[PDB]
């Protein structure tokens, strides 16, 4: 699986789990084709998001939506929804994680690429 | 000014200059309207970059152009562009402060609000 | 004045007033001399922390009492401080500022250098 | 083990190897007794840091040589090191790992608690 998310709560330092998103595809003209969608386990993670077949080079946007997950925290959160958009360069089995730090007012998103 | 930004580079420890962004207006059938467009100065802000007229309650979509940013000054990032959404309330001159800190491979989008 | 700080709480989206801090100057033992002390305002800042002459090049500390700040807040935080600790090279009236971002279980400390 | 590390550079979007740091306790006077050393393989992972016998409820810190780490990447750091001080609470065999982002002039530190 070439595409993988871990998704940590900075407010409790556990996984966020239950995080709902959404990945899509950019077409040529500039729109979006929605290919996938989970959830995060307890853990903060999702396995088998994608397949290698359904992840050439392009550009790819993940949305969490992590309003949803803070309205639940109980906590009033600012972001509308986390977008996480990338060129992805899959040549030689290169592997996405996308890591994401979560708080109602703040988020870092970070990449790591093996 | 109800929207600023405030932008810095965790390479090298400035404010990240000449980053181009755009701001966005969300529609009733899930479309943006473009409001807004500037470039960072030197500060890594925008100064007056839209009125209290031009800013009505709603959905705002900021987003930067980070991977041009970081090809200008010799790395090759992850992120297309970095994305800041969120629900305004703009009533009794309620501001806003969009904080973004960069890396190549990570950004962290940080809220401010009166 | 060559030393600021900036703090923000990224719970709230706004910046962490009546936070502690102290400023210490390594010692050619290893030791640590205390030179200036202060809380920030309501802006997250402290106005005036030292002189230039206090700030001669040298390797400081400043720390940041985040944990008395949490527990007023009512949030059971992680760290028992947030450290900062550089070498500072003051000529040219060359200014530092401290940026921090602090959630109940992750800081982020970020430098500004003129 | 009750400790453990992950150390990402957000520069290149990889672990960051051979980081190393030192584990410290608190005495009750105030001072500090050194417990452990390690140094991160090429995960950014430290295995077998401490044992739960060494790990008894206090404050510890880890310092992590990030000054050298960022000299050996070619890039100069803000940071002299990077200190993580915190609150240890092990009974019932939580652990605790300790996640730090590291870019030249910025890091976060977080914890993720069992
Ligand atoms: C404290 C805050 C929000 C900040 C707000 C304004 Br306005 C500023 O001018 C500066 Br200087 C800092 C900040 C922003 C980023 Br980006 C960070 O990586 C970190 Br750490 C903290
Ligand atoms: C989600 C979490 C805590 C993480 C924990 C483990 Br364990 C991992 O192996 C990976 Br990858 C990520 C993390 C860490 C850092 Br450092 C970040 O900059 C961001 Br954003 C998120």
């Amino acid at each position: 699986c070439p595409l993988m998310v871990k998704i940590l709560d900075a407010v409790k330092g556990t996984p966020a789990g239950s995080v709902a998103l959404k990945v899509s595809q950019k077409t040529a003209d500039g729109g979006w084709t929605q290919i996938a969608t989970g959830v995060t386990d307890a853990t903060g993670e999702i396995h088998n998001l994608i397949t290698e077949q359904q992840f050439p080079a392009g550009v790819y946007r993940v949305e969490f939506d992590t309003k949803a997950y803070w309205t639940n925290q109980g906590s009033t959160p600012f972001h509308e929804v986390a977008e996480v958009v990338f060129d992805a360069h899959p040549e030689g089995h290169r592997h996405y994680t996308l890591a994401l730090l979560l708080s109602p007012f703040s988020y870092t998103t970070t990449a790591v690429v093996s």
